[PDB]
This record gives structure tokens, sequence and C-alpha cells, in this order.
């Protein structure tokens, strides 16, 4: 009944009380837009966009000194009266702010465009409640290799339907120039932090366009049925197909994705760390090249009831450490038969210098008796003695129950794998000499011929055997090994005048089996192999001195001496009558092959040279 | 004295002036739920809670259209007008809302349950001020390894005090049936950036539970005093114990923790990259299963004053790289006495494939001399000469200084590994022949009989010394070495009609220690020591064709012939009269065991073959 | 008109309706300083700092509790009528609530320090929009390597200019005390997280001081111009120069900077997996110490157009897995003539343990044909045929083009090395047996003298060429190959009575180059090159029993059975006539070396003992 409208009260800044109290019902865009501000510099707060659409809110000041800025729908909105209200922000820029569809419906790119060109590519989705749909390429700012501009696509749990057979995500300055041959990249790129990118499956679904996205940091994404996370196509520079250069993907969550990577050729890649469960293929970078992949790492990596997680060409300086991969049979694997195929396999060139390192190969059981299945396939190139260019891949620590491993007689150095089901004399391999309980000692001595020569009979070589009988148990003892003396006959000053070397061989045994009466000591018999020696060749051209024969027809003989055995040889007689002197004394480089088997668990030998 | 009361003004919406006043103060719960909106829409702001309880504030809208949700003291806020005021927030949701105690009085976790609930998994807990206590297990949502979320449970800074000997956190469907055999989990986790996980020390609390979390990034979190990060004790599925499944432990700040993991077993296992300090325990995996560890992980840790870093059953495909160990002397460590336990040990199955690279094992001087001491403790199958199955572990490049890196006689490759103040003659260990400075050579090379056989003398090898010429020093330059010289007699068409094998020995020297006079030159001595050859043997049973004794009590002489020596055999009688044809050429495959032990630094002898 | 003013209206409160318009018209921080509140608890939004300083806004509230907080122009501002103001935050501090000039004009480094100060360690600044400049070293709040705090710099793509010789980040402790010798330092830190690192070129700029900062996550920046990533100069402790300590970087762009570590000692540092363009220098810590550096991993970094990516000295623990190396030819290379400098080099001490896996030397083509390049320069230790203390680095499966991978006779070991344009050789490093295509068998078998022994001859040995046989291609089978049998001769209770080694050679060949009448039989010739047996030695002193020499003068004889030979000595004549009894059995350990090398690709001779 006593109703004085508000419209009748002034406030001190001139406007009525019913303006200032409309600047608290400004519910959607358009309110703001017919609102007039009070004061200079005023900030309101608008609800929503429209009626229907609840998001992109937020606060918005009059900044009076602007009067030439554009209405652009999202951070700068122009009022009837002219007043341009910007939004407050530091931070991320949100594409709902310009009318993103929250929904998945429409297309929401030209919004997710704008929210780039303002944020300088700082790009924020959200949470979990929103769910986008993107199916028009994107195109981030350009920013080189050297460039000062870091960016990133991120969010907080919201999800991204994509719709894009090159790529959701590319450069602006390749946006009209698609197919050009020219570099037109940007790079330094965070993507997928609290981001979920899904595909439908049954449509092209790429996120990353590896032909203009370079130097790419991949984490902590989700990705579901999507047909490619990167894809290169295009050819441009040096390079008849496309590649992609300087991609790491790591930490994420892979699902039911067609590739991983998907392209042909790679430089600097890096795929470590991912969950990946029921993906139909992982890194494709088969392209003819020579090579094909400039470095590649791939390690740690989940890969279960997947494909082929890796079908590359030829690849140089390729690590693969720890991948977890347990019963894979889908995508291309029932066809190619393997888990990585390498160059060269059919038109590929050949790879070189690419180690594999501790991973688990759990085969499906299919693939255990599959005569034409490998873990790894390709073909090495061994018709010349000499690896140098192309040097096959190495296997060591890594498990596998499948038929083979690798490819028969393709690999030269492996230790320490596990064949479980099958064996490793199939993959036609050698077998490192520590495995045969092989074991090489070496030492050099001093006989000085004032002590070590009687009768012609020089002591050229010293063993011990005080540690074998050190061993707690007398099956560990026995030993038997090759001995090579290289004796040099020096002066007092070490001038070498004479050179030969003998081979030996003994037999290391002593109690074994014997409770009452056994004991520590054990004994060697040695015997006289091979011997050559020099008996001539000039050394000294200006006094006409050669090389002397230093032995005559010599004879080996051993004495035990504590726990030493001394090795001597007869014929001595030394040289002299020169500018050097005589020889006064024999410098032994011994090197000893010692074979370990016996009846115990013995792998080395503990005979050595003193 | 002029005054008006604002309930005597009426705004436009109809509403007094008092009312449109009212909501500028809205300071608790309490002032929005008897505070009606006088427009359709509004959003108003509520400064907290209570008067007492200082956080929790946020902006709320008037929802128009929903008069029938239920208040959930957080994001739904019913008022007694029937209104329901909905929080504006399109981020993470803080447990906050819903009263969490940032003051870590009270457990908080069915506040924590309720941002859970509204956020679907993706829960943030604020900046440092804010210190939690949570005692009652929170479930995160059902999310298969195939599933279409992506959950988090991160911060800025708070503080989460732990109490539990299960695990805070879980998934939500197992709760209510926490000891059931089936496999209620949920995957796809991010945990811990920003945050800040604490217990007191005296009492459990554990973070994760690993029996119901599976791929989880727990990563950029600080622990202190916490029993367990991850805990899993339920037996289900194919195991008989609990177990942990794809976790990955990297980038966090550990202190005083008891264990890192708990459990029996595990499968594709990490724990890399994290600042382990005063820690009792690692990753504890010692069940008895075949294996307990199906590949785990462990690179570039920090171990510092710790205790056992990683006591485990048997590992398939275990990698340790690049570890960070000193001075640790606590936990279980002074009764284990060793940093790392594999299989098999006690009751523990064998380990298969596992490889360590470049760890530093620095010690306590109490483990320096402990004869009793290993870095990593097990027992190796070692009773069969095959290996295939249980494959021993290698070690590659490691540094220790303890009186053991490793079970004595239990590894059978190691090369590259540093023993400062011990020797690895101690492990029991074969030395690869490289560190022997033993060096093998091959080729192929084809000696028609036209140009290398005078008078039955026939060119089996060439050997040449212009590469041992060309070294600098003379001490570098002499070496000796064995020739296993395989030579394929065959016709024109390379149809093999003989085979013999020679067996050679040989030593190089030239000048050394010679100045005035000393020549380049280096010499050759050989030695036939041993020789072989088929002499029947059919190849061709429709023609009755078989192998042919060429050599007849063969001779060996040598020939220089400039840097270049020819081996030669004599008494050779070429093949002939059949339908091949005779003997055209000897084709040799040379293959050498090079003893470059001299009395200079050589370590790779250069005499090679042509 | 009809005009009342809004002072003639009263509120509820109290106060006029001017008064409570008044709260909507607060731009400025002088504005709040400047207005009374209504209620007590009232929050009301500040729009700025200033007229001219457009940051710093946000929510305040009236604490009524308050009377005594001074006003600190951020985050507690004191009104002329006394309320405490106090800022609703519940996230990181930005610098610009205090003032920070976000244009980069003037040294914000106090306001950041208040920043710091507020948020216990926690600072975030801001978008891309903002441009910082710092040139006050910053302190974070003292934290022990086990203390409760996790402290961050990050933001969401602000730019900081750097402009500091020894880091504007360091401990609040040593500010004031920057020489001191004591260990003034605090631990846990995330930094660079959406941070954009610059310097100008022309002056010092060093963002982390790492004598003050330990346990260092440095993440996700850019880096550009930029002198010293981290520093550290000031010798503390036990160390006589600056030191780093625990230090992480890993996953950043860095550009055109001077160094990535300036240091000269290390501990536990990590360097992997950064995209490094046009880097003057990456990781110096060539300081003289023994080690200087304990443990350092770089693994998948991106090294183009760069300078020596690492000198270093002394390292203990050191691996490189998978580095990224293209066209380097700036900084100090062109001098060092080196991508990486190890210990020893000059002064600096002895590397021990150190691994090269899979890396890519794709070198310049200055230094393709440079006889003083390599890739990895430094000087071991090998004057001792013993490397146990300093063990020289291997290289595994590495790429490289250019003149050298190392220095020439400074490694040992090393294997699937490529050396494209150059050689092993000219490496001077042994080749391990495997690329030389020589492989090691084994076995042990039990030969009853019941069965085996007829006419004084005792079968010792057996083969088999079965599997020779089930090879595809006729090129592959042959092979020759080395018999040690190691004969333990043992009575019926395993008690050995005698012990001899027998050294023989074979050659396996077969029908070669033949269509028509072509079998898959194979052939072996075999001959006793060496033997030796034990004809003493006290085994039992308490019965007086000794070794028994069972062989005079044997002669082998080989004997074809299906496709196995049964290798065969004579002049057998068992022991007897002690308390043991009869000699039963000869137990043979055969270890045999097989020199694949053949007409074919065979790498692996299939000939193995039974
Ligand atoms: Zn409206
Ligand atoms: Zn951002
Ligand atoms: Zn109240
Ligand atoms: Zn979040
Ligand atoms: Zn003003
Ligand atoms: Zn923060």
């Amino acid at each position: 009944e006593v109703k004085l409208p508000a419209d009748l009260i002034k406030d001190s800044s001139g406007k009525s009380q019913q303006e200032v109290n409309n600047s608290l019902k400004l519910k959607t865009f358009d309110d703001l837009r017919n609102f007039k501000p009070i004061v200079n510099g005023q900030t309101v707060y608008v609800g929503q966009r429209s009626n229907t659409y609840l998001q992109g809110g937020g606060l918005f000041y009059a900044d009076t000194s602007d009067t030439t800025s554009l209405d652009n729908d999202g951070t700068i909105l122009v009022g009837i009266d002219g007043t341009r209200w910007k939004r407050k922000w530091n931070t991320h820029a949100d594409p709902c702010w310009f009318g993103a569809d929250y929904t998945g419906t429409e297309d929401c790119s030209a919004q997710v465009q704008k929210a780039v060109d303002v944020s300088y590519g700082r790009v924020w989705f959200g949470n979990a409640d929103r769910s986008f749909k993107m199916m028009t390429p994107v195109g981030l700012p350009t920013n080189s290799i050297v460039g000062d501009m870091l960016m990133e696509i991120c969010g907080d749990g919201a999800r991204v339907w994509v719709y894009s057979n090159t790529g959701i995500f590319t450069s602006k300055r390749s946006i009209g120039l698609e197919t050009s041959t020219d570099d037109l990249y940007t790079a330094a790129l965070e993507i997928g932090r609290g981001l979920r990118f899904q595909g439908d499956g049954v449509s092209q679904s790429v996120v990353v366009n590896g032909d203009r996205l370079y130097n790419v940091n991949m984490k902590g994404g989700r990705y579901l049925r999507i047909s490619a996370l990167v894809r290169a196509t295009q050819p441009r520079r040096n390079e008849t197909t496309g590649y992609v250069q300087s991609v790491t993907i790591e930490e994420n969550h892979l699902a039911l994705c067609n590739r991983i990577i998907d392209s042909k050729r790679g430089f600097n890649v890096t795929v470590s760390r991912n969950f990946c469960e029921s993906c139909y293929g992982g890194v494709y970078l088969d392209g003819d090249g020579s090579p094909a992949v400039n470095v590649i790492r791939c390690d740690g990596n989940l890969w279960e009831s997947s494909g082929v997680f890796a079908k590359l060409g030829a690849v140089y300086a390729g690590t693969f450490i720890g991948n977890y991969f347990e019963g894979n049979n889908t995508g291309d694997l029932p066809t190619l038969k393997c888990l990585i195929e390498l160059g060269k396999t059919g038109t590929t060139g050949y790879s070189s210098g690419v180690t594999f390192i501790g991973n688990q190969f759990g085969a499906a059981a299919a693939y255990k008796a599959d005569v034409n299945y490998a873990d790894v396939k390709f073909t090495a190139s061994l018709s010349g003695t000499n690896l140098d260019v192309l040097a096959p891949p190495t296997f060591v620590g890594n498990w596998t129950n499948a038929y083979r491993m690798w490819s028969e007689g393709q690999v030269v150095t492996q230790f320490g794998n596990a064949f479980s089901g099958g064996n490793a004399r199939r993959h036609q391999a050698p077998k490192l000499h520590t495995e045969a309980r092989v074991t090489f000692d070496l030492s050099r001595k001093e006989f000085l011929s004032s002590t070590n020569l009687v009768g012609g009979v020089h002591t050229v070589a010293e063993i011990d055997t005080n540690l074998i009988s050190n061993l707690a148990s007398q099956s560990s003892r026995a030993c038997t090994a090759d001995m090579n003396i290289f004796m040099q006959m020096k002066t007092a000053s070490n001038v070498v005048l004479g050179a030969a070397v003998a081979k030996v061989s003994l037999v290391v045994q002593g109690s074994e089996g014997i409770g009452t009466g056994a004991t520590t000591d054990v004994y060697v018999a040695a015997s006289l192999t091979g011997f050559t020696q020099l008996e001539g060749g000039v050394i000294d051209t200006v006094n006409n001195v050669s090389l002397f024969k230093h032995f005559t027809s010599p004879v080996l003989t051993i004495e035990r001496v504590g726990t030493k055995y001394l090795l001597k040889l007869s014929g001595y007689v030394a040289a002299s009558g020169s500018l050097y002197g005589a020889t006064a004394k024999v410098f032994s480089s011994t090197t000893m092959t010692i074979y370990s088997l016996n009846s115990g668990a013995s792998v080395a030998g503990q005979i050595y040279p003193t």
C-alpha cells in the first residue's frame, strides 16, 4: 500500500535506484548489452550466456577508455550504449564463454578457436559435466621451435568428442593451405591434462595433426575409441611421406584406439608409461625411408588384449625398456603375427641400433605354438661379416612364452632372456660365453732371469689355487682352463729382444665326495698344447739387431709351491752380444679361458694367474 | 532524522528495496535458505557455510525450473520458500562445500564422499592453509579398464591426515563388500598432485586401496609418515593373496613412510623418480607366486637413510635403472642385510629376466665389511646347464662399495660394474672376455687354386699387420692370437667337395723400447696347433659322390707380403673325376681369438684376417 | 524532477541506502579502505588495485573479530574505520594481489616474496597476458628433506623475465647469509608448470639457486635465453665447490639457454625428456672431485643445433639412454670437439660405471671426418689389468655417423652400436664374440663304464647333428668347433678317483650347392688336439688314496650313431683297490666353442653336446 518505486530514488552517481538495482539482475548476455553502467569501471556479474545456455557467466567491467573494440561474444561484449564490457579473467580461456555446446550436439570448433585466439593458445574445457564435439580443425598460433610461447590444451575432466580425419588440433597457419609442402608448423604444446578425448569408433577421430604440431607433450589424458592420437600424411621438406617430429606420449589412459601414431616417418618419438587397454594398434611408422624412425623409445607401457604395438620401418637408435604385454590377439596381430615389426620387413629398410630390455611378452594361447609368430619381427643385414653400419637389435633380460621372441637368425647378441615353454636354441642366436659358465682371467708378471732360470729351465707363469681351496663345497672347486702365455723377453731397461706364446691346458681337481680324510688342497696337471716364437725380424735398423730365438724345443714342467703352480719351459738361452745387452727377464702377459662346468653349481672357476 | 525505511521502496520485480538489499547480506548457508529470490535465475553470493565455518562460500543461482531436487548441503541448497539454489561451478569439487573440517579435528570422509559423487570422481582439497582428516574409506565411482571416465584426487597444497588400515580411497562398489573375492575395482585415477598425505606414525595410514584401484598414476604428492601408499590384502580372481595391478608411483616426495607398496603380488608396477628420505621400506611384493611380480620397474629413485628398497618375490621382466642409494641402515635392512630381495629367497619362487643398470649402491659403513650383506639378495636356479626358463639377473654399469653387490655365484652375466673397496672375484661370477682384453675377428676370403696353389702348397688365409704398424705407441702393437680357419673346397660353381679346419697360434712383435733405429714393421710367427679334415661322407646319393680328403699330412708355412702374411698348407691334391668337376678354390671362413694383453694399454689387438 | 536522494533511505542494518549502493562501486583498493561495512562479515568485490593497476581484484570479507592484523597490501587490507578486510582465496597466491608489475618494467620480486609468505610457498603467476620481471632472489620457506611442506612455483602461461647471477628462487633462510658454508637449504619444490622463464641473452639469468634448493622437480616449463636453469657456486659441508643435490629437469622446452645446470658437483641428478633447441650448453658438472657426479641420468632428450650436452667430471653410476642428437655445432663443442665429456679429462678424476644405450649421435658435417672428434670424450684408467674400482663406460645399441663415438682405446665392452660412415675398428675396442658368429654350448653326461667301455676304449662325449640337418638352407649347416671335455672318473657313489680334460677340434659339412642327390646328413671329423690328466694328489689323508691315472696315451676315435657322434678315448684302465671301490663311470662336463662362420648367413652353429 505504501509503495515508492525505486525509480524515484537517485543514487549519488546520478542514476536511479532502479538502475542500481538492475546491476544484480543481469542473467544473460543480452541483459548486459542492454545495461548501462552506473559508474566508470563498474564490475557486474552476468549469470550465463542466454536463458537456454547456462554456462559462460562471469565478471565484466566497463572499460570507459575503450570506445572502439568489437564485440567478440565471449570476452568483449559491447552494449547498446557503446560500453565495452570486458571479462575479468587471468587464467585459461573457457570455450563456453563464446558459446561452445557443452552437450556435444553441435560442432563447437569455432568457439574453441575463439578461446585459442584470446588466450595465446591456452584453452581449458572444464569439468566432467561437459561434453564437447569438435568436427573442424582448430589452429594454434605460430610459435617456432625457438619461439617464446608455451601452449596448453587441458581441462578438469571434460569430454571432447572428436570428428576429424586429419586432427582437430593443428597449426593455424596451415589452415587454408593444408596440403602445403612447406613446414607450416607450430611448436611447444601440452595437451591432454584433465581431458577425455573420445570417438564413436564408426568414424574418423584424430586429436593431434602431427604434420603441423611439433614438440608435443601428450600426458594425463583419456582416449577412448580414437582412430589416432597423432596422424601425419602430408609430404614436406625432405620427406616423400608425412612424418611426426618430437612427440612424447606419456602417462595416458588409452582404450579401444585404432592407432597411437599413424604415419610413415618419425623423429624423436616417445611413447612410454601409458595404460593401453584393448587398443587395435600402437605406433605405426612403417615407411620405406633410410631410416623411417630417427630414435624411438617405448618404455613401461601396458599393452593388454590389444593388437600390434609397433609396426615400424627402419629404426635407428630404438629402445624398448620394460613394456608389459599380455594376451594380445586383435588388430593386425593375427595377420602380421608379431607384437613389434621392425625394418627390414618387406619393402622397409634395415634397422640399426635397437635394444630390448626387460619386456614381458605374455602371449595369448594362440601364439605359444605358432611357428610363424615372433614377438619382434625383422630381417637383419647379415650377408657381410661386418655389422658396423646396420647393427642388428639386441635383447637383454626379456621374458616371453611365445614360440619366438624374434625372427630366427636375425639377432647376434642376447643374454638374460627367458623363453618359457620354448627354448633359446630355436632362435638360431649365439649364446654368450658367460651362460656357458666360461670365465676369462688375465695377469702380467715379471720373471727376472736371475730368479727363475735354472739349467735352461725358465719359469714363465704362476697360477694360484688358494681361492679354489677356500670354497666351501667340494663340488664347486674343480675346473679346467686354457692358458695363453704371451712372453716378452726384455733387457734390464725393458728392451724387447724376443717374443713367444705358449698354449697350455689345465685340469684342477681335489677331494670330491669324500668325508673322512678329505683335504682342501686341489691339484693341477698342465700340458703344453702349442708353442711358437719369433726367430727373426729387424728391430733396430741402425745397429742391425733382430728378435732372438730364446727357446730351443721347449718342454713344459710345473711345480707346486704352497698353493701356487709355477709353469716353466726348457731350452732357454738368453739373447746377448748387442747394443742393448742381455735378456734380463721374461715378461709374461697371461690370459686364461676357464671352463667352470663341473659336478657342482660353479659358474666361474677360481683358478687365476698371479 | 529524515529516515525512510528501505522496506517502503518497491523494486520493479515487485519485491521491496529491503529485500533487494538483503541479497548482499547472505553470509551463511542459513541466510540463503531463508532468502527469497527477487527475480528468476538470480545469482547471489553466499559468504561461507556458517558463522563458525569460514569455507564453502560461492555463487548460487535460483533454478526456477527445479522444484524437486533435494538439499545436499553443498551444491543444491533448498530454501524455506522451496527455491532450489544451485552452486555455480565448472571445475573440481571442493569437500569444503559440504562441510569438510579444514582443521583436521573430525573425520571429513563423508564430506569428501559427497564431493566425489557430484564431480564424477574429481576432488580438489585446496591450499596449504587447510588440513583434513580422513578415517573412513571413500569410494570412487565404477569405471572399467575400458571405461569413459578420468578421475583425479588433487589439491593446491592442502594436507590430508590419513587414518586407515586398508586405504582411504577405494572403489565405491566394494563398500559393504570389502572382503569380496570378486573384482570390484575401478580404474583410471590420477592422485596426489598438490596434496600432502600425512600420518602420525603411531597408527595405520594407507592412501590407496590397491585391491580395488587399478590403473593409478600417483604423481606430484608429498607423503609423510604414511604406513603404505598402496596396500592390497584381499584374495580375488586367480590369486590366493591380495595384489596390485597397473600402479605407477612417480615424481613424489616420500619421507618416513613404512612402505611404498604393501602386498604379496603385482602386475605392471612402476616406482620411479621419487625423492624418498628416511623411509623404512619400499616395494614389498614377496608372495610365493610363480611369479609374484609380472613386470616391475624402479628407475631413478632417491633412497637415502632408508630401509629395504624392495623385498620382492619371483620377478619376471624386472628392471632397476639408475637408482641412487646412500647410507641405508634402518627398517628391515639390518635383518635382511640387503637393499633389494628377489626370488628365490626362502619360500619364494625363482625370478626370470631382471636387469640392473647404472645404480649406485652407496652403503653405510656397517655393510662395507659385512660378509653376509649383498645389495641384491636372491637364489638362482643353476642346477641345470640350461637357463632358458629361469634367466638369472644381470648387472651392467652399477657402482657399489658394499661387501657384495649380489649373492655370490647367483649371477652369470655382468660387466661394467664397480666394486669400490671390494673386488669382482668375491661374487663368484664369470668375467666377460672383453674385460680380459680379448677381442674376436673374422673374415671370408676365396683362394682360387690357379693363384694360390704351387707344388702342393695351398694358401689358406691372409692376415694383415698394417693397422698394428699404424698405432702411435710401440707398447700398443704386440699381441697374440688364435686362428680357426674353416676351409671349404669348392668347384667353380661353388659345389663343396671337401672341408677342413686348421688351428693356428700367432705372436706379433716389433720394435719396443727402442729409440734410434726403431721400425714400424711388426713380425708374425705362426704354428699349426691342430688340423682335421673330413675324408668321406655321401653328398650326392644319385651319382655317388663323397667329400674328398684334399690334404695329406699338411705342414703350415707363412710368407710376408708387404704388411700381410699368407698362411699356407702343404700336401694339397684337388678332388676331381666326378660330375661336378675339380676343386677350383679354397673358401676360408677365418675366425680369430686375439689376446691383446701386452706391455701397453692395448685392449684390442689390431691383427685381423683379410 | 521527482528525485529523492538515496542517502535519505535507511537500510535495516542502520546504514543509508547510499552506503548500501556504495558496496557495488568499489573499483580500487583505496575505495575499500575508505568503505565501511554495512553488516558484520560482509563480502564485497574490489575491482582492481588502482585506476592504473587493473589486476589484484577479488572478494574481501570484513573480519569483525580481527582488530589487530596489519595491512599487507594484498590479502589483509585495513580500512580507515579499522575494519580488517581479508581476501577470500583457497588456491594459490597471485603476486598481482600485492602489485607485481604484469608489464615487466619494474622488479616485482618483493611482491612475489609477499605471495610466497602467505601461501607457504605456493605461487601462481597467471595467464600469458602477463609478463613479470624478477631481479632480486625470492626465498622459499624452510622445509627439510623430511619436512611437512610441498611448495610450487607455477602459472597459467605467464612470462617471467629473469635477472639474477645466482638464482631468482632460493631458500629464504640463506637471504642475508648467501655465502654461508652452512647447509641453509630448503626442499620439496615443483617449479615451471605453465610458466615461461625468459632472459634477454645479454645479461645473467638463473632460475633456481641449486646451492639452496634441493629435491626440485622442474617440469612443464619454457626456458628461453636463460643463462642457467640451475646454478650452484657456494662451497659448503664436505665440498670445496658448489653442488646440486636431487634436481630433476624433465619435460621442459629449452631454447637458446647457455647452460641447463652450471656447477662443479652433483648428487642424484636427472635431465630427461626435454626439447632443447639451439642451447649453447647442457649439464656442466666438471669439478675435480672423486667423484664429481654421484648418479646422473640423461634420457630421451632432444639436443639439436646445440653445444656440448654434458661436460662432466668423474661420474659414478651414470646412464644416458635414448637421447636424440642432431647437427650440434656451437657453444663449446667446436673447442672440446665432443657432445659429452666425462672423467677423466684434464684435471678431472676417473669415472666408474657409465652406460650409453640407444642414443643417436647425428653429427653436423664438420665432425664426420674430424679425427679429433668423439661423441663421448674421456680417459679410462687402464694401466692395471684389474678394472674393479674404475669401471670404464660401455656402449650398447647406439648410432653415430661421426668420426668416433668415444675416445679410442678407452672402452672395453660395447656391442650393437652403429658407425655409419666410419668403422668400429677405429675405436680400438674389443669386439664381442657374438658379433664374430661365435657361440658357446655345454652339457653334462654320465658314461657308465658298463655301457661305454670296450677293450680299453671309453666313450667320453656325445654330440648331435640332428638340428643341423633340420635347417632349411644348405649354406647354414656347416660349422667348426672346439671341445673342452672335462672328465671326472667316479665310483658308483660319485667319489672322484681321477680327472682329465681333452681338447678336440671338429669340422661339420654336408651337401652344399647340390640339387639332385643331396642329403640332409652332415658329417663330423674330430681330432684330439690336447690332453692332460692328473696322475697323483692325495684326496683321502686317512686311508692314503690319491687321484689315479686312468688313461695311458689315449687315442681319439669317433663313431656315428643315427645323427649323433660318440667321441671315445683309448688306453683306459679303471682305478680300483681302495676303500671307495672301482671307477664306475666317466662324468664329462663338455663345453664347446662353435665357430659358425660359413658360406651362409649362419650366426650360431647348431652342433651341440648331449
Ligand atoms: Zn531475462
Ligand atoms: Zn591452463
Ligand atoms: Zn548472520
Ligand atoms: Zn581437478
Ligand atoms: Zn574511483
Ligand atoms: Zn598451485
